[PDB]
């Protein structure tokens, strides 16, 4: 199947869906990330509600201050702390 | 949308359709990675021609030589490889 596939053309879709809309299509923005966190992980990875988790989450990313980020630092950050969050709720049962 | 959402869901799912196929529910292994990245990701995260690929990618992961892996160590991996190989083409045009 292309489940797993299909998991890896669909962050990329969206990723160039908000990322291109800025005109910087070259590199990622602060603003750029919380769109796509906000749009359909509000409810998992808390964000909007917490603008102050934003600054902190890019700031692992943006270590270097730019304020930009490469999209690849993005994915390995966010990828290990939802992933632990459904661990979390089988972990009690 | 869900597309970034279903592309955490649909990961998780072919996860716990080879991991729980084992017995071993808990615990990730080599083999049953080997089947993910064969199945949905074979032309792109090259693996099933080169078996020693696979003994590689699962030793920075067991870097513990537990012959087992946490999941989480693997997407993280994984998920810089084939993200940078997208890029690799759009670099060149
Ligand atoms: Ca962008
Ligand atoms: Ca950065
Ligand atoms: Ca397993
Ligand atoms: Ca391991």
């Amino acid at each position: 199947g292309s489940e797993l596939e299909t998991a890896m053309e669909t962050l990329i879709n969206v990723f160039h869906a908000h990322s291109g809309k800025e005109g910087d299509k070259y590199k990622l923005s602060k603003k750029e990330l919380k769109d796509l966190l906000q749009t359909e992980l509000s409810s998992f990875l808390d964000v909007q509600k917490d603008a102050d988790a934003v600054d902190k989450i890019m700031k692992e990313l943006d270590e270097n201050g730019d304020g930009e980020v490469d999209f690849q630092e993005f994915v390995v950050l966010v990828a290990a702390l939802t992933v632990a969050c459904n661990n979390f709720f089988w972990e009690n049962s």
